[PDB]
Parts: C-alpha cells; sequence; structure tokens
C-alpha cells in the first residue's frame, strides 16, 4: 500500500530515486528543468508534469534533489501555496544551517519536512545496505519510514534537521580524503606497470583494517589522550617520507602527503611525538 | 615442526612478531639496542644475546624490525661474516629502492632475502586476515611460507623486492589520508556534541561504499578515462564547500578540505567537470 510520490529534479541521483520509487510500485510523477531527462522515466510509467507546482500538487509525498537549496527555493517559490499538508523530503545536498532554514521555511507554507543525505551514489539506491541518513520530526520519519526504506536503510538521527548534514558533510570529507589517497598511491604503483585494477584489491581489504584503527581511536579522540601503544606519530613522520620519496621520484605531485606530514610535524610540536595518530586532532581544533 | 628464529628490534612492532613467534612454538632469540625492552619476552621464554651477531648466529631465519633501513646496516655491518646460509626476512619500513639495495648487500654476503610490508598495528600481528606483503625470490617465499604464516597472511607480489615497499608507501598514504579526513570529520561533529564513538560506526560503515568506489574507478584509472555516470567533479566541488562552511564556523582547521577542493578545481579546469572524480588522478601526474 505505497503512496503516490513526486520526484523534484532527475539528475544522476534523482533520476536513480525516481526508478527505484516506481519499481517498488508508488504511482510516480516527476519533474525537471530538462525534460529530456525524463524520457527513460516516462516510458516504464513515471508522469511528467510541465511545471513543478503540478508534480508537487500530484502527490502527498514529494522528495527534491536538486544541484542545491538555492536551486530548491528557486524551483519551489512558485509552488508555496500548494505546499500545505504535504510532506517535503529533501535529499538535496547542503549544510547543517540550510537544512534548517529549510525546515522552517516548509512549516510556514504548512508542509511537514525531512532533511535527508544519501550515502551511496546513484547504483546503490534501492539497495538495503545503502545509509540514508535523516533529521527533522520523529513523526514524520515514523509516518513515512516504509517509503523512505525503498530508497535504502533510513537512518534517522534525531529532531534536528540540520544532524543530518553535519554527519553528511564530515562523511563526504572522510570519502574526498580517502579517493585522494588511493588515486595518489595508484599514480605511484602505476608509474612501476602495476595496474590500478591489480592495486585495488590491496587498498579495498586494507581499508578494513584502517576502519579498525577509527574504530581503535575514536574514545581516545572522545578522552583527548592518545596512548601510543600501536604505533606513534614519530615512526609515522619516518615512513611518510618513504612515500614522499618515492612518489617524488616517479612525478607524482605530493601536495597531498606534504600536508599530511606537516600535521603530524605539528602534532609533534605540541608534544605528540610519542602519542598514536589520534593527537593529530588537536591541532585540527 | 617450526625453526629457531630470531627477531632483531623489539620496538612496539618487533615485540609483537617475537610475541607472536613464541606461541607458535619457536625457539626465539631476541635483540634490542635498548634490553629492557626484551624483557617481557625473556621472562615467557625468549633468549636475549648482547650483541646483533649472536642474535643472527643463533638462528637460520632472522627478521629484521627497527625503525629504517639505515639502522638495520649499522645493527648488521658487523654480522656479515654470520649471514651466510640464513634467510632475512626485513619488515623494516622503507622504499622499493632500499629494498632493491638490501637484497643485493644480503645476498653479496650468501643470505637468502625477503623484503616485506606488515599491513597491520601490532594486536593484529598473528591474525591470518592481516595482510603482510613480501617481494624477493619464489623459492625463497615457498620454503619459509608456513613460518611466516605464523604473523599473518603472507602474500608474495613476485620476485622484485620493491614490489613490498611500492604497495606499502602507496597504502601507508590512503591509510593517513583516511585518518585525517575521519579527524577533521570527528572534530566538526563533536562541536555539536556529537561523540567520536557515536559517529565512528556511521564512518565504518561509509567506508566499505567508499571502497566499493575505487573498485569502480579503477578501470577508469587505467584507461585513462572517467565517465561521470554516478556523479561530477562539478558536483563533489559544490558539496565540498558545504563542507568548508560547516567546518569553518565550528573551529576546525580546513588545510585538508581547501587542499581536496583544489585538486578537484584543477581537474575541472583541466577539462574534468564532467567526468567522475578518478579524473582527479590527471592532476597528480
Ligand atoms: N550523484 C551522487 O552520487 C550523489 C550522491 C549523494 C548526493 N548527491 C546530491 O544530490 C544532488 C543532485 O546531484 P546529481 O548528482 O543528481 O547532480 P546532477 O546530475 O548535476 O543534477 C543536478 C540537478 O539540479 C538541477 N538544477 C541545477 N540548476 C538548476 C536550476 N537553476 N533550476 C532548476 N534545476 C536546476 C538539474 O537540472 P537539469 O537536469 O535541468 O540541469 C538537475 O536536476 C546534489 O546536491 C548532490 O550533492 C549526489
Ligand atoms: N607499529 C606499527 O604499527 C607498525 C606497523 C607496520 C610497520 N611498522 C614499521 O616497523 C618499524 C619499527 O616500528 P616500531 O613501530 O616498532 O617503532 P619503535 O617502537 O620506535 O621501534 C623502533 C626500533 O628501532 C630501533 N632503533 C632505532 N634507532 C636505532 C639505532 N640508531 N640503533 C639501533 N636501533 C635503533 C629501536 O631500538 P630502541 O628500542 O633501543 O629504541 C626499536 O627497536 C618501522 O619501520 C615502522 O614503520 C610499524
Amino acid at each position: 500500500h505505497p503512496p503516490a510520490v513526486t520526484v523534484i529534479g532527475l539528475g544522476l541521483m534523482g533520476s536513480a530515486l525516481a526508478a527505484v520509487l516506481l519499481d517498488a510500485g508508488c504511482p510516480t510523477t516527476v519533474w525537471n528543468r530538462s525534460a529530456h531527462k525524463a524520457q527513460s522515466l516516462v516510458d516504464r510509467g513515471a508522469r511528467l508534469t510541465g511545471t513543478p507546482r503540478e508534480a508537487v500538487e500530484a502527490s502527498p509525498f514529494v522528495i527534491v534533489c536538486v544541484l542545491d537549496y538555492d536551486v530548491l527555493y528557486s524551483v519551489l517559490a512558485p509552488s508555496v501555496d500548494a505546499l500545505a499538508g504535504k510532506v517535503l523530503v529533501n535529499l538535496t545536498s547542503g549544510s547543517p544551517e540550510q537544512a534548517r532554514e529549510a525546515m522552517a521555511w516548509a512549516r510556514s507554507h504548512g508542509a511537514d519536512y525531512l532533511d535527508g543525505a544519501i550515502m551511496t551514489t546513484p547504483p546503490g539506491v534501492g539497495s538495503p545496505e545503502m545509509m540514508f541518513l535523516y533529521g527533522g520530526p520523529d513523526d514524520v520519519f515514523d509516518a513515512h519510514r516504509q517509503t523512505l526504506a525503498f530508497l535504502g536503510d533510513p537512518l534517522h538521527l534525531g529532531d534536528d534537521p540540520g544532524l543530518a548534514s553535519l554527519y553528511d558533510v564530515a562523511l563526504l570529507g572522510l570519502m574526498w580524503s580517502t579517493l585522494t589517497g588511493w588515486l595518489h598511491g595508484t599514480a605511484l604503483v602505476g608509474a612501476e606497470k602495476t595496474s590500478a585494477t591489480t592495486f585495488t584489491p590491496f587498498a579495498v581489504r586494507w581499508l578494513t583494517a584502517v576502519a579498525g584503527f577509527l574504530t581503535t581511536y575514536a574514545p581516545q579522540v572522545d578522552a583527548g589522550r592518545y596512548p601510543g601503544d600501536d604505533a606513534t606519530v614519530d615512526v609515522q613522520i619516518a615512513s611518510i617520507d618513504h612515500l614522499l620519496h618515492a612518489a617524488a621520484s616517479r612525478g607524482v605531485d605530493n601536495a597531498l602527503p606534504e600536508l599530511l606530514k606537516s600535521v603530524m610535524e605539528q602534532a609533534r610540536a605540541a608534544g605528540h611525538g610519542s602519542d598514536s595518530y589520534a593527537s593529530v586532532i588537536e591541532v585540527l581544533r
């Protein structure tokens, strides 16, 4: 017994959301500035409207997934009178401050609001292993959980809508850091004719052990105390110089590991040479 | 039946190697510049020698795990006459160039040689899930695999000893990048009273999906072609600005995500705004 659902925004991610809702048996209505992106969805049973307003009017449950929140206000400004009694689930990326403003704005026009963060690329939409993080009122999340569950694993962080976006940017920073370090290392072994496809399964496996380091170091970060029982900042400064040397000789730009070395040196200068790497957080605050 | 084994270097890692060998039933001999670090090992059945030479003479199988390769040459130079017929397994961190030199040097004194990289902190030594990467001759690795298996999962990368260290520095760079991005995000959510121990399980889970991004992007890196089918560099530049804004307002140093943004901007300027993030490798060569 799924409800009628509308998706506003049919980009890479918006499309995928609409396709999953469609396959889950929802009557699916869509809108996008560029109508051509709807074509494949329409062929499969989605209704395309000419304007956002008609799309909003067509369903009690409205998802937005556009570039940013300015665009959201821009495309929905003409529909504000039609929002009353609706639920608006905003899966657009933004900052905590934008998320809290958007909730106030939606409530001012009589709509229920949840702010969400999609922790997957488009192929994983629909997979219950992929996290979707939500902030907003309990009641709204509980009433709509079953529909959200179509898209992935819906995790309600709490009543503050900014929480979703807070976790999101923190998690994205983690992702960009990992991707770039991976790419740097891949360039390095690649200069020796080791293919990325050969190296990467070792990287993937290694990330399991690295995730274990995160688990170990969490209670250290909360305590502000970083015992060097496993490996020390000083030892890590010595080994990063091997990375820098190897990369420099193979034509790989070292901005990233230079910065990481500097951050370790900063922590050492602050008295953390014999502490664990988690002590590096002392020089990020 | 396990062989007699010597460990040279009883730091955080060297200790752990010796403790595992001891528990596996090996007659275990040890040496360290600072003898007091041997005490707990001696109490449990390890023999401590006064010099490295006596330690080398005591076993057919010698592991070295000291700060760096200069220290290795320094402590082993006086034992070169005792190396003949031995196997020397060097688990010291270093560069590929150092690894190849060390093999030539060990061969010149009649020893078999393997170069290794420990992909775990000390607690994981002994666990068959933890990767130990090896480079050096097939025959040597095959003859000694059973002893190496006591320490972890021994993976022979091939005949070139520099391969172990090549993968190692690349993998360490990945680890440092991940840890620092994790810590930056942890600082961020921590300003809002979300503990590291609350945030980290989300980070760990997220890393599974990120590892999947690495798998997808590997064939793109090898091809030099980066289709923007999932998510684009331009969209990622927009979302990293939400991270920068959120972090700046909460007293978190933004050197890291500023560099990551710059790297994405560099890729965009080179024509990769519509490509996947893997295109960023184009700007690291
Ligand atoms: N792709 C991912 O893996 C992923 C994952 C998690 C979160 N997200 C987030 O989801 C959101 C959308 O991302 P996407 O990857 O789907 O990006 P995308 O393919 O570039 O789509 C951007 C969407 O915004 C619309 N748009 C942009 N400017 C507009 C304007 N001035 N007026 C009306 N519509 C406008 C686009 O319409 P046109 O089609 O007419 O240009 C399109 O629907 C972003 O906040 C992104 O950070 C993406
Ligand atoms: N800990 C880890 O998690 C880990 C993981 C993988 C690889 N590694 C690598 O293992 C190696 C040793 O690491 P560790 O973590 O055991 O660090 P550590 O606890 O600082 O050990 C350093 C070792 O080197 C010796 N040493 C240093 N300078 C010396 C000198 N001038 N003469 C003689 N001996 C000297 C030390 O002897 P004293 O005790 O007398 O100072 C000690 O045995 C490094 O290459 C490191 O990158 C470590």
